[PDB]
């Protein structure tokens, strides 16, 4: 069920880790800066995400998070089906890679407005989700999920 | 425009601060634990919120946040109209008070499942937004905003 499918994406900048969840059908994202991509951090991020949107399936970003007992506990708690993130579809790699490049571009454009990286990352989330491409990612996720209800 | 109206709410537990944003028309919430309710914390919370939902108007929770230059900078950045939160409607007090009591109840019911308060708070956000009252708050916010688009 495509309205409920999200993909985890971990990228790096300034020696820090940016964890992104992408709503695959819309391109809508949520993101956070973390010190390191641990099971505990990923678990907490997923718990927050699933309290905010109806997350049914998550394609995890790597095998360590797929294996993590803490990540599995969070997915159990929150009613999330944890899946691998193997791009059986090859264009899935390229779409994420492109989004990572785009996000890093936006972060660069705002970086001086922000004292801390986490502020710049949330500015980038804002700009990404509002950008009209015609509809915005925010508009698309709401339409997709409303129709599903 | 009722689809875009949110209310800030600050409550306390275990000597810590829980900052809540309520989508007034739906009862949907986002929340975070912070060390203290500063302008900087409130500003960052609003930036995150407005990157995730179309926040047009925020009724701030007190006069210090209403006055804060950092909160005003975030509202300017994110396109949010900052208003006072004076309950011209007297039932507004009681609805927030009730939600605070309900949230604290849920936190108590999950508290032992969570090592840290922040995990319990996000479990409570999850339970609150999914609770069927008949529709859930999550269902209502999406319907309200989809109709508005
Ligand atoms: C900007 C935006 C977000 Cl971030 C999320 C949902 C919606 S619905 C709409 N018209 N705009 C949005
Ligand atoms: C559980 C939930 C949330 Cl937290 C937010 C939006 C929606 S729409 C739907 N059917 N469920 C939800």
């Amino acid at each position: 069920s495509s309205p409920g499918i999200w993909q985890l994406d971990c990228t790096h900048l300034e020696g820090k880790v940016i964890l992104v969840a992408v709503h695959v059908a819309s391109g809508y994202i949520e993101a956070e800066v973390i010190p390191a991509e641990t099971g505990q951090e990923t678990a907490y991020f997923l718990l927050k995400l699933a309290g905010r949107w109806p997350v049914k399936t998550v394609h995890t970003d790597n095998g360590s998070n797929f294996t993590s007992t803490t990540v599995k506990a969070a997915c159990w708690w929150a009613g999330i089906k944890q899946e691998d993130g193997i791009p059986y579809n090859p264009q899935s790699q390229g779409v994420i890679e492109s989004m990572n490049k785009e996000l890093k571009k936006i972060i660069g454009q705002v970086r001086d407005q922000a004292e801390h990286l986490k502020t710049a990352v949330q500015m980038a989330v804002f700009i990404h989700n509002h950008k009209r491409k015609g509809y915005s990612a925010g508009e698309r996720i709401v339409d997709i999920i409303a129709t599903d209800i």
